[PDB]
């Protein structure tokens, strides 16, 4: 869902340096973030992976 | 040219209502518009073909 609703925020002029999103999800090392990573959003989340 | 342009300025968080775009080329006609009518941005130029 975080993949899909990101996608829609671009879209919308929500990936910039305004936006500070925080994920619930505990899989959000997995999502492709080729995309959004030269945009300056602020994308935080947790990883219990120990990676 | 435009339409490699276009999609640069897209990932610059420059096709939005704040920008203004006037083209010179007479094929702008010929542009896949799909990726930006929905963003607000401005775009204008001229077509002397007879649609």
């Amino acid at each position: 869902m975080a993949a899909g609703i990101l996608k829609q925020a671009l879209a919308m002029g929500m990936m910039t340096e305004y936006y500070h999103y925080i994920f619930t999800t505990l899989d959000l090392f997995a999502l492709d973030v080729e995309p959004y990573r030269y945009s300056g959003v602020n994308m935080t989340g947790f990883r219990i992976l120990n990676t």
